């Protein structure tokens, strides 16, 4: 039976550029484009939830000079999904983005927010880390309030913290050909398939989109 | 480069039984033999750690016959890995397990924890969520007694409450041919590397964990 909910971890557009002997903007360039179409397809297939990753807590650690292309572009989110019908979350810390950014971000999230096709949930600045930890910080804040006691904390109530929410990803792609989640959506992957690919993200279309559905498929 | 420490989904026990007509025990007969030749293959090769998930938190489910039949089988531990050289910890919920495996865990943990070759950390009535929520309970407990406040909740508090501690595992295998890591170190496989195969646990030899490793230290 189809995915409700899958998460892509969209690897490769460095290297994709690289390899080439291309500077690595030319495969960055790649990313919204290439996810959008990946929406488009997937709506099509009536699967209901993207969670895409975009930028990790990590990713701060590249070079000034790309990190600062990659805040700049990623500003093009809302030319780029505010009329395409999807619906736009953002997860991740927002507020160590540029306020340009941060602007941007909520405005596409406001402008998306009635459309009611498939849900794109980008995690841009995000991490399981980060978010097991600030969920943690909102479960202590609401003992030392008086909100609830020890006993009180289990799966459901870190499931109204996090900020990746039920139904979680049935179906992890990762494109690339690293097999690692990379301090993705740590929590929420505990009982999700796996499907690895060495196609780089640039190169990931309709047909391999449809081959990880398949061979999620034939798993049950 | 050689991975001090392997993560090990010991999958495909049932399956093997099933496949051939006999019933489960048969399978689960398996366990503590080839997870013994493991670790005699694995410091041979000078892998430091292993953490290996005997019984995830949701094998509850299965049959009572079949959970009372592994209960009891778990008290080999002693007989299996006293004598063996391996300094064998238990990572789970012990409370929750049988008086009589709860002394036979603590006699193991206790005669073994002397030595100082490769250290067997085994996953029983253990779970990803289950370590998160007992590492988070006892922050809150911190929080509670004034000996933290809510902006002291990073990365090493946590990595100091989990059960399975730094360092963490560099490669994860998982047999018996399922891609998912069904509650195991949630946490922990942030960065880990995964390895799957169809070949299932009892048919699982050195060469097997070769390959695996080889798989390994050519992604480097």
């Amino acid at each position: 039976l189809m995915p409700k909910h899958i998460a892509l971890i969209m690897d490769g557009n460095r290297r994709w550029a690289k390899d080439k002997g291309l500077d690595v903007s030319e495969g960055h360039k790649h990313l919204f484009p290439k996810l959008k179409e990946i929406c488009d397809i997937s709506s099509k297939l009536g699967i209901q939830v993207i969670t895409a990753f975009a930028f990790s807590t990590e990713n701060w650690k590249r070079a000034k000079g790309e990190v600062d292309f990659l805040m700049q572009m990623f500003e093009e989110l809302y030319d780029e999904f505010s009329r395409s019908g999807v619906r736009v979350s953002i997860i991740g810390c927002k507020t160590d983005l540029p306020m340009t950014l941060q602007k941007c971000i909520a405005l596409t999230e406001e402008t998306t927010k009635g459309n009611k096709g498939l849900h794109l949930v980008i995690a841009l600045n995000y991490g399981g880390y980060y978010d097991i930890l600030q969920a943690t910080k909102s479960i202590v804040n609401k003992a030392m309030n008086g909100l609830l006691d020890v006993e009180d904390i289990n799966k459901n109530l870190f499931d109204q913290e996090l900020e990746s929410k039920c139904p979680n990803p049935d179906l992890l792609i990762r494109t690339g050909g690293d097999q690692r989640v990379s301090n993705f959506l740590l929590w929420q992957l505990a009982y999700t398939e796996f499907y690895f690919t060495k196609t780089l993200f640039p190169d990931f279309g309709e047909e391999d989109l449809k081959e990880a559905i398949i061979n999620f498929q034939q798993r049950h």
